[PDB]
């Protein structure tokens, strides 16, 4: 990795564009005015990409050669980068202040600030905008995952009277549906801030190395079938495939994809009649989890439940909702996103089915179908010192008031009613509010403050 | 990187689910049913993750320890992975056949096939589905980028009499808007299959290391301003910022963001009057590129052009379309995706503005706002050998005929009219359609066929 080649190309030319005699460039990140966001992911970026000796004579030469060809011109700040290598042994003269990870903050508040600690390195603040702005991704995954936990919590509490098994009800199926191995690890770790069920194993190594848990692992899985594992038996032997799989995993929960040919036939005739004897004997700690994987997600879930309810002994819980026997559950793992999860739980509640009957598997909807536009994650310069005088800077485009940026030095505070407020123009210096919630997390090539994954989970908890 | 921890968790349990005495699992990839797709990205995955010694005693132990805790059970195939380490010095006994990279293939055709070359490793074919299915991302970026090139080519040919500068008209601004550094390099490289303009620096190193070009670099950029380099001068000094930037880059093209406060005032009064003398003197090889970055993308482009048309000497080209002087161009870099690019070029053509006047910058729309569902990229088992007998395997869900998979051994052929056909059930063995278009690209830990980035570009060319 070469930090000199890890920026938007045009940033290579910005050192020549700032006002002459600029000694400070101060910038901030916010999710411009999903009412609240989970702040998560910065610690990973700081350790993997920004800390320690990030500049070497070889990295400077490599960048110089690439940029000469890329711009067809010598525009690269070799002097500037050589200064960092010589004065600081290649350590970044930058200070980053951030809200603690796992913190749940309303939209439109400062989440982190960046500034150079050496006047010569005024250009460095925004050089690293590209790498830091990528924090949008774990923030958005964590936020969108927490918003789904709120929906699940609400419906589980309404239909069952409690939150038992809430943290296993949204399972990450997104490993293949994501853009890269690195995204897989980041995205899966962000979902684990809220839940404990994952098949995206890449998330486990990321948490272990960069955050850490008291428990051996942050997430769990159960054996489950795939279409290859069912269809390999041949179309006439679906019942043999099912019998073999449930017999191999007789003492643990086992998920079995049942839509290879006809989901409704598999539920009614195969599980409900032919193999019913192998299901009703299962332990409560080892249910069969039937998995449909096609069709309209709500219509399929409802039809599968109506079939199962007629083949298996259903009870009515204390809330008046229908509950399958404990050795039998359902998992909807196709086309689940925040909108369809809401339609399913609401449709189940309308048909008097408890949310304890189901779990959801989400792939692309959980880790890939998200953009930087969803929470309007943006990094902008708000303060500069030129000719020794500090000036409050901002953008305010005439056609879009939503793109107006904050002015001056910023601080994040608790209001008297316990909400959040971002003070602008260095007004945090007046001791009118409590202490600034932004803490130094990075300074001069060193990570100064770290959070464990356990602290992050605690910070990200739902109120209920 | 540990390939034993680079799969969906449930795949760890599949070796116990296949019919006993299975010696072969044969699977394929397709973009089920954007009528045609650019096949690109497999070579990167083969080299970075699949080739050479991918199994060690340490990797086996690491995976064993993680899975023991992750499943709260021992289900990990330690014996199977030890067999690969001992028999093949940790090299994967797998054969992968693929269509040449850069090839443009209609939807619903076999793109690549995977099979084990050792009977003991029947479970390996689908273990690596997760890593290979991630090919969806460079395929979709390359395809969506090529679809945008088709729109640009059509309107540029209609409004001017040619395609001059086509490969510089869609510039990648997506570095900050992607989910990770790895995604940035993959995605930017896929856009470079069709275009030559990029700010996502990460793409260059990927192409150099994994594909290669005759030219020193596959993509180019020009100096450009950002809001921080304009706004740092203070709200009353936007003219001073502009004058300094264009004087610093007087002999190369320079992009200048002009919407910090009022885009229309900046075009009419600042560029159009105050600084007009510094613009009209610029070389044809060094235009000023005005950059709006807010408001309705089409309305803003049209109003900016109407303003410039009244302040600068506009000509009428041979097709009857309006053309700015050669020292002046526009770049629309906000909210550009395939839909808005289409609306802008059509809106410009309706107002008699040539497409030579504009270039587009696309961030999230080009590299992030894409999912595996867009081209229905899917990997499925189509053939197995059990007890020495080959059987044609497929899924055919009752509620979704679109999810029905192909049967048996597959081959890709040219039809008599020069189109494509995927033959199923080993029918390629009949010499009725000539030779199979898939080639062995990987066999037993080695990459057996590779393509340069220049061959890929040639294969991906538009007919026009
Ligand atoms: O219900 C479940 N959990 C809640 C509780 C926990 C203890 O049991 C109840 C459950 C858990 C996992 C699964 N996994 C699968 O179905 N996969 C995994 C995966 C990955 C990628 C693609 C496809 C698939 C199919 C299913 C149900
Ligand atoms: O017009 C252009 N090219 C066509 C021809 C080629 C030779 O010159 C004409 C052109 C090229 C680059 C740019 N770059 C920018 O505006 N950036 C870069 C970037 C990155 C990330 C976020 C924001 C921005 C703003 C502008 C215009």
């Amino acid at each position: 990795f070469n930090i000199l080649l890890a920026t938007d190309s045009y940033k290579v030319t910005h050192y020549k564009q700032y006002p002459p005699n600029t000694s400070k460039v101060y910038s901030y990140f916010e999710c411009r005015e999903y009412e609240e966001t989970v702040f998560y992911g910065l610690q990973y970026i700081l350790n993997k990409y920004l800390k320690g000796k990030v500049v070497t004579k070889e990295k400077i030469q490599e960048a110089k050669d690439v940029y000469k060809e890329h711009f067809q011109d010598d525009v690269f700040n070799e002097k500037g980068w050589n200064y960092i290598l010589e004065k600081y042994d290649g350590h970044l003269p930058i200070e980053i202040k951030a809200v603690p990870e796992g913190f749940v903050i309303p939209r439109g508040n400062v989440l982190f600030t960046v500034e150079n600690t050496d006047p010569e390195c005024y250009w460095l603040t925004n050089w690293i905008e590209t790498i830091l702005v990528q924090s949008w991704y774990p923030i958005t995954v964590a936020t969108n995952s927490r918003e789904q936990k709120k929906i699940l919590a609400k419906y589980l509490l309404e239909t069952s009277g409690n939150l038992d098994g809430l943290e296993y009800k949204l399972h990450d199926f997104g490993y293949r549906g994501v853009s890269s191995q690195e995204t897989a690890g980041i995205g899966a770790s962000a979902h684990l801030v809220n839940f404990k069920g994952t098949d995206t194993v890449a998330g486990l190594a990321l948490i272990k190395k960069y955050y850490g848990t008291k428990d051996p692992v942050p997430g769990y899985s159960v054996p489950a079938a795939e279409h290859s594992t069912i269809t390999a038996w041949g179309k006439d032997h679906e019942k043999d495939a099912f019998e073999h799989i449930v017999t191999q995993f007789s003492s643990v929960p086992v998920s079995v994809v049942s839509d290879s040919y006809d989901i409704y036939n598999a539920c009614e005739k195969i599980w409900g009649e032919d193999l019913r004897h192998l299901i009703v004997s299962r332990s409560t700690q080892a249910p069969l989890i039937i998995r449909p994987d096609s069709g309209n997600p709500l219509d399929t879930v409802l039809k599968v439940l109506e079939i199962l309810g007629k083949k298996f002994p259903v009870t009515e819980n204390s809330k008046g909702y229908k509950l399958l026997p404990p050795y039998l559950r359902v998992i909807q793992g196709d086309g689940v996103d925040i909108n369809t999860l809401q339609e399913i739980v609401e449709g189940m509640k309308q048909k008097m089915w408890s949310i304890e009957n189901i779990a959801f598997g989400s792939g692309g909807g959980l880790l890939q179908k998200l953009t930087r536009d969803l929470l309007n994650c943006s990094f902008k310069c708000s303060y500069v010192v030129t000719n020794g005088l500090g000036i409050n800077v901002f953008k305010d485009p005439v056609a879009d008031p939503n793109k107006r940026s904050k002015k001056g030095r910023l601080s994040l505070h608790r209001t008297p009613a316990g909400n959040f407020v971002t003070l602008e123009e260095g007004k945090g210096d007046l001791e009118e509010y409590g202490q600034d919630l932004l803490h130094t997390v990075f300074k001069n090539g060193k990570v100064t403050k770290s959070y464990s994954f356990d602290e992050i989970r605690k910070n990200a908890q739902l109120n209920i």
